DNA sequence: TTGGTTTTTCGTGCCATAGGTTAATGACTTTACAGAGGTTACGTTTACATACATTTGTGAATGTATGTACCATGAACGTACCATAATAGAAAGA
């Protein structure tokens, strides 16, 4: 369940904006040894910091979407 | 008396005078594409107040730390079932 997961996130980041994945890969830490923190995303990508929230608030509003997350909803009870 | 060349009408074929539907480019006109201009509702960038965390001192839990000065003089301090046959070892008589 473990290695189906790891595709089905995969699908998920390929099926939406390619710049969105990259924040969600290099946010929590996917893809990548470290977890940045959100100073440490400031430096790299842009100085705005609140532009980053609204990302995530955007990210989140097209993710409780239930059609994309149809595979998802039954690795909710694990 | 019978076959075949000759000749003239007559409906049919060729030529000419009339008169009408319908090809031409166009001129259409209608639909489609191309031009700017005012308005909407976002998306990114910026400052500011308050919060969980994380960084410090301070009161209690254990822990090794060295000694106690009538006389204490050898034992296993209770273990245990005793199968079977290849290969060497330390001696004993040949």
């Amino acid at each position: 369940t473990t290695e189906s997961l790891r595709a089905a996130t995969h699908d998920v980041l390929a099926g939406l904006t390619a710049r969105e994945a990259k924040v969600l890969r290099m946010r929590f830490g996917i893809d990548m040894n470290t977890d940045y923190t959100l100073e440490e995303v400031g430096k790299q990508f842009d100085v705005t910091r609140e532009r980053i929230r609204q990302i995530e608030a955007k990210a989140l509003r097209k993710l409780r979407h239930p059609s994309r997350s149809e595979v998802l909803r039954s690795f909710l009870d694990d």
